[PDB]
């Protein structure tokens, strides 16, 4: 049971070799669309590739490559897409990947400058009045409202397909205060935040799946996903002791590599899931609490 052993890891110290073996035993495919010279530049980092199986082909019309992976979760019955942050040549991708798989919310965990880099093209407008054409892609783009809370801003996007005239709403939910290689301020925080993507609506199964992304998308990405998946599994079976975390995280890195980047964030998936619980199982108001704890205002 996850606190029982969350406790004992604490108590022997030992995150890091519960961790290692997470990389141990993490499954390893090919990549060998990702590596195909053509491809090179539309991969953020030499090392972080999707796997072949798993990627999500673009439908347009001579390269169908992106680095995306579905993150098929089957007995969960939900599912993500883990995508890096686009590049300044990616963007119309990426938007193109949104619209054929019919995604309702975009997921953002990094800022678009970290560390003093640009780990992420600015691919959604900032103001409602410069709307973004992707010629490549034939998209239109335009900031519908933005709600801006003190680490996180929530957006409503209207995409066009410019062939025909169809047009779909998106939600981008921007979690702007989670550091690169970190962890969220509080489980409250990350939950307040895991909470509103899921009070949208953007997870039902009646939708495409949601696309989460950091810089790598593996890292943040990985971890949002995991406590999200969990406390799924808990919510079906209304059974916390039901649920194997490490398990679950091993079945979703069958899907993309290196999903969680330390042994920090695995801790503070469990931290989050185990938080997570008490609103699972039945105490509505721990919600609220989250809420004041996050100091959102
Ligand atoms: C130090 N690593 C890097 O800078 C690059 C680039 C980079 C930038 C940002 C982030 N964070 S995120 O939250 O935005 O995803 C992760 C990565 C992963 N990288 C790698 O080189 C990963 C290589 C890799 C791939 C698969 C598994 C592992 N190791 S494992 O410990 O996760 O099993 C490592
Ligand atoms: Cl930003
Ligand atoms: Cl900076
Ligand atoms: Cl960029
Ligand atoms: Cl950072
Ligand atoms: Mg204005």
């Amino acid at each position: 049971e996850m606190e029982k052993e969350f406790e004992q890891i604490d108590k022997s110290g030992s995150w890091a070799a519960i961790y290692q073996d997470i990389r141990h035993e993490a499954s390893d495919f090919p990549c060998r669309v990702a590596k195909l010279p053509k491809n090179k530049n539309r991969n953020r980092y030499r090392d972080v590739s999707p796997f072949d199986h798993s990627r999500i082909k673009l439908h347009q019309e001579d390269n169908d490559y992106i680095n995306a992976s579905l993150i098929k979760m089957e007995e969960a019955q939900r599912s993500y897409i883990l995508t890096q942050g686009p590049l300044p040549n990616t963007c119309g991708h990426f938007w193109e990947m949104v619209w054929e798989q019919k995604s309702r919310g975009v997921v953002m965990l990094n800022r678009v400058m970290e560390k003093g880099s640009l780990k992420c093209a600015q691919y959604w407008p900032q103001k409602e009045e410069k709307e973004m054409i992707f010629e490549d892609t034939n998209l239109k783009l335009t900031l519908i409202s933005e709600d801006i809370k003190s680490y996180y801003t929530v957006r409503q996007l209207e995409l066009e397909n410019l062939t025909t005239q169809e047009t779909r709403e998106i939600l981008h939910f921007h979690y702007t205060t989670w550091p690169d290689f970190g962890v969220p301020e509080s489980p409250a925080s990350f939950l307040n935040f895991l909470f509103k993507v899921r009070e949208s609506g953007s997870l039902s199964p009646e939708h495409g799946p949601v696309v989460v992304h950091c810089s790598a998308g593996i890292g943040r990405s990985g971890t949002f996903c995991l406590a999200d998946t969990c406390l799924l599994l808990m919510d079906k079976r209304k059974d916390p002791s039901s649920v194997d975390i490490k398990k679950v995280l091993l079945e979703m890195r069958k899907f993309r590599m290196g999903l969680i980047q330390t042994a920090d964030q695995l801790r503070f998936s469990y931290l989050a899931v185990i938080e997570g619980a008490k609103f699972i199982m039945g105490d509505s108001s721990v919600q609220d609490q989250w809420k004041e704890l996050s100091h959102e205002d």
